[PDB]
Order: structure tokens, then C-alpha cells, then sequence
């Protein structure tokens, strides 16, 4: 089930900022949020895209294991942390888009389009540019269905090798400390309005687990850091982290 | 495997009271450096820093089946009160919980534990003594730069056991994280046969390369154990590896 906790709005609009967080606790199979209607809302992925896409190009072999190097292509790019050999540890932190341009070049429409369906991972449309779809294409998922993907990620229910999975939560790692360790990416659409941040993963405990994903309204690039600040306001005032 | 003496480094020691050796090696340049080669190459009880080498063992024979199968507590209430519980594999390395691992230990058995541990070329490959007690006070011996070279194995999935026993350990192994490195790594405390000693083996990853390391010191009391970690991350600081 879940649970509508509207006082946790206060943590949006204090920043003065508009968003849904999606929280989920596993051992007790019970999930929280402050708006249930955005928490259903779909919208474009960005770069969170980059969770199923390195799973599809590990399975199926386009990439061998996480260090190994995709040269840069000597195209200058305007990011420059993009203009350099990368692995699939780099390139997640760095959210190298040209790296997964090229993974979905190799993949392809038919397998992509597949794999997708077989994730259940959102509407599983891949309408628009291959290369480029989960910017500014037909692809769609809520906050809610980002917390059932990164279930079954977590517990190595997709229908991908175990391997690969273990690559891709090796890959998404992001802080861990005596405290917790976190798991997660973060989004941001730009490409067609409106403007979002995303930030999906979840906070492993010593004996229990914490999916969570959030979105909210990124005007301009100067609030992406709320993505971050948001989220981890909510998991102290949860007791979820200190 | 290539090292080079920096006596300069024996002030991180010093400055604390402490008495040790660090053992620093560059994966991408193959070059190692340490304070002290002689030391470097002593060889000490492992303490709970064999949790790596048994770990992989005992995922390898299925004694264990995952990273989050429980491991019941024994009922017996211990001196360390994170022992008293539940664990699974991640915070039984955590936690450090030896009892779990004496079990795992009994079940692997003296002929299995003894051909994998020649496997992995690990230390001085003997298992003298107790079973469930022999990497706290019987004959295994591992020296600073043999961890970091068993470590390394680990690290590209080189060692004798299956790939995912191994992609199982580094997960348990990791101890800590950020947006400029990440650090998996074991910590040991030899109480039991003397000269007592804290260890801290592991390896710090960076965008473009990999540290391991390796560093033990001399522990008369329990005071110091926080030296293991903070004379570590002094001398990886001094040397520009992490900010
Ligand atoms: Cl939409
Ligand atoms: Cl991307
Ligand atoms: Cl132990």
C-alpha cells in the first residue's frame, strides 16, 4: 500500500521548489510520499535512463565488464568530462550521455524495445530518435514506477543475468559510510518542458533497505543540488539516515 | 613485486606514538612504496583480515548463498554486543563477527581450507592449529606487500574461486564512498599471540586508477584502533590520492 504524507511538502517549499518524493520500506512493504498524484505522474527519464540501458548493454555483451574503456570518439563535445575515455564507473558519475548514445546504437530499436518490455519499465515506448529517446522521445515513467524497477533490480528479479545486475549496482554506487550506502542517479530533463530533476535509488541499512525517487520542477540549473538536499532532509527527519 | 623505501613517511607513525609500516601500490604505474621495506615484508597473524580470503571460500563451497542470507545468532552472548544478533555476510564484515566465521570454518574444513589458500597463494599457506581458530593463533603468517598482492587478484577477479565469489566479497568489503573515491577494505586486530597489531588492508578507487594498500601497527591496547584508518588516510592525503 501506499501513504500520502502531506506535511513533507514543507520540505519543498521551503527551498521554494515543487516535487514528489517517493519513499518505500521493504521489510515492512509499505511506501510514503507527499503527493500521491505526482508521485504517478510519468515523465521523460534523462539520465536515470541510464540504469536499464547499461543493464540491456550488458547482457547483451556491447559491455564486457565495468572497466572496460570506451574511447572517446575525438569529436569535441560541449561537456567537457565527455571529451575522454570513459568506463561504466565514469560514466555513470559523469552521466556520459555520447557513451550511451552509442550503447543504443548498438543495442538497437528491436532489442531495446524488447528489453524494456520485459523491465515493465514505464510505458516501454521507444518512439523518437534511438539515440536519443529517454530525452526527448516517447518514453515515460512516474516516481512510483522507478521504485518497482529498482526492487527488483535490488533483489536481481529482472530477467537479465545476475551478473549484470551486479554490475549496474556496483555502478550506481554513490556514498557509503559507517552509516549507510547509497545507490542511485540522478536526472535532468531539459530537453522539452517541463524542466525536471530526478533522483532515484535507494539507502541500504544493516537490516533494511530504503527505495526512493524524486522529481521536481528544475527552472533553472542552479536548484539541481536540491535533487541531493531534498531527499536526504527526508530521510533524517525519517530517522532513515542521521 | 616493485617497492620503494620513503623513510619520510615513518612521521606518520611517530607523530600518533604508533609503531608500523603502510604499504602503498600504484595499479596503472606497477610501483609500490612504504615507509619501511623490512617491515613491509614481515609477516603477522591476519586476524579478521582472513574474513576475505574465508569469505570467498565459503561462498565458493555454498556455505554461504548470498550476501543477505542470515547467519542465526548462536544464542551465546559475547563481549561485543554487535555480535549478539543476526547478521548476513555484509555486516558479519561490518561488524566483524568472528563466531560466524569460525562456523564458516568448521564447515569448509581442514583439506578444503589448506588447497584454497595454496590457491590463492595466501601468506605463508599454513593452517596450523585450530580449524575455527588458526588465523587468530595458529601458523598463518601474511606480510603487508603479500595482502596487497592477494588483494589485487581479488581486484581483477584473478583468484581461483568464481567471479561472482569474488564480485560478492568486494561488495561486502566496501567501507566507504564519495564523489572522489571509493574505498574497499578489512580491518584486523591480532589480540591473541604476540606482538598484538592492527591491520587495515584494502585498495582505494579513483576515477583513472586504483591505490592498494596494506598497513599494520603495533596495538598493546585497544586505544589506538582509530590510528589504523586515520594514519592511512594521513599518508594517502599527503600523497594527493583522495582530497
Ligand atoms: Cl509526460
Ligand atoms: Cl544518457
Ligand atoms: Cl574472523
Amino acid at each position: 500500500e501506499w501513504q500520502e504524507k502531506p506535511s513533507w511538502n514543507t520540505h519543498f517549499s521551503e527551498h521554494k521548489a515543487q516535487g514528489v518524493i517517493v519513499l518505500w520500506n521493504e521489510n515492512k512493504q509499505q511506501g510514503f510520499t507527499n503527493n500521491l498524484k505526482r508521485a504517478n505522474q510519468a515523465f521523460l527519464p534523462a539520465s536515470t535512463f541510464k540504469i536499464p540501458n547499461s543493464l540491456i548493454a550488458l547482457d547483451l555483451g556491447v559491455v564486457k565488464d565495468e572497466h572496460q574503456v570506451f574511447k572517446w570518439d575525438g569529436q569535441t563535445r560541449d561537456i567537457a568530462a565527455w571529451n575522454r575515455d570513459h568506463d561504466l564507473i565514469t560514466a555513470m558519475k559523469y552521466s556520459v550521455v555520447p557513451v550511451y548514445q552509442e550503447f543504443a546504437r548498438q543495442i538497437g530499436q528491436a532489442r531495446m524495445s524488447k528489453m524494456l518490455h520485459a523491465f515493465d519499465y514505464g510505458n516501454e515506448d521507444i518512439s523518437g530518435n534511438l539515440d536519443s529517446f529517454w530525452l526527448d522521445g516517447g518514453i515515460r515513467i512516474s516516481a512510483t514506477e522507478q521504485v518497482a524497477f529498482l526492487r527488483k533490480l535490488y533483489h536481481n528479479k529482472l530477467h537479465v543475468s545476475e551478473r549484470s545486475q551486479r554490475i549496474v549496482k556496483q555502478a550506481m554506487l554513490t556514498e557509503a559510510n559507517s552509516d549507510y550506502i547509497i545507490r542511485a542517479k540522478t536526472g535532468y530533463s531539459t530537453r522539452i518542458e517541463p524542466q525536471i530533476g530526478w533522483w532515484v535509488g535507494w539507502v541500504e541499512l544493516d537490516d533494511n533497505v530504503w527505495f526512493f525517487a524524486m522529481n521536481m520542477d528544475m527552472p533553472t540549473a542552479d536548484g539541481l543540488g536540491l535533487r541531493q538536499a531534498i531527499t536526504k532532509e527526508v530521510l533524517k527527519q525519517e530517522k532513515i539516515i542521521p
